[PDB]
């Protein structure tokens, strides 16, 4: 139930933040996918981490295995450090490109200078890669503090979500740092030319930076489903997984 049973501590050292990092993206993952009614409920379980209740995905369920073991390939591409984006699209089949919803974590390694700002895909924006420089790693408790409070809003920002219709798809996509090399592919993606667009006119919320000592995860999302812009208290990559 404490921090420690699923987050590493000292998350100044390299190691440490590595590894929140993506366990951070896992467990968001969960919360989301949970919350927003992707998969059958058998798939999670609520757990708690200090006064929060969050969600995990439970093994015991193949589609739960299946979804929860896409991560694992991105370990290898976070410690490498050419992670820089995984995002949760969803979106109605036949059309791939035409995305409802997304939850993005856009990351930022060891005091790199500056981004990229994409000017034809994504969710990312002058002002929010801005915000992503400014976040500075300051101790563990602050990042144990920073993590429920994006939790929190999270949640809130969810709450103010309409459902999502009927038979939605989910993929999750990823794109990469100037480091990774031409045909980077991680383990359990397939690469891709395409990673996703949205429309001039859809709402986006920013929901917050949780940091270690060595990585960045900024959680923007967009979605058709918020009416505007925004109890759980105690060379791309494509994975088409879930």
């Amino acid at each position: 139930s404490q921090w420690k049973a699923t987050f590493p501590v000292d998350l100044e050292i390299e190691k440490n933040s590595e590894m929140f990092a993506l366990r951070y993206i896992k467990c968001a993952s969960a919360f989301i996918l949970d919350r927003r009614g992707i998969l059958d409920e058998k798939c999670f379980k609520t757990r708690t981490i200090d006064k929060l209740l969050v969600t995990a995905f439970q093994s015991s369920v193949p589609a739960a295995k299946r979804v929860s073991s896409t991560f694992d390939g991105l370990r290898d591409a976070i410690q490498q450090g050419y992670l820089r984006e995984f995002a949760i699209v969803f979106y109605k089949k036949p059309n791939e490109e035409d995305i409802n919803e997304v939850f993005a974590f856009r990351f930022a390694y060891g005091d790199e200078g500056e981004i990229f700002v994409s000017l034809n895909n994504g969710i990312d924006t002058n002002e929010s890669s801005q915000e992503l420089l400014q976040a500075k790693f300051v101790d563990t408790d602050n990042t144990k503090q920073m993590f429920a409070s994006t939790i929190k809003k999270l949640h809130r920002c969810i709450k103010k979500m309409e459902p999502l219709p009927q038979g939605s798809d989910a993929s999750f996509r990823v794109s990469y740092t100037e480091k990774a090399p031409k045909d980077y592919t991680p383990e359990g993606y397939l690469l891709s030319p395409m990673f996703y667009t949205l429309n001039q006119d859809i709402r986006k919320a920013s929901i917050g930076i949780v940091c270690g000592g060595h990585h960045k995860i900024q959680m923007l999302a967009a979605s058709q489903y918020l009416k505007q812009d925004f109890p759980n208290m105690s060379p791309y990559g494509l994975s088409q997984g879930i």
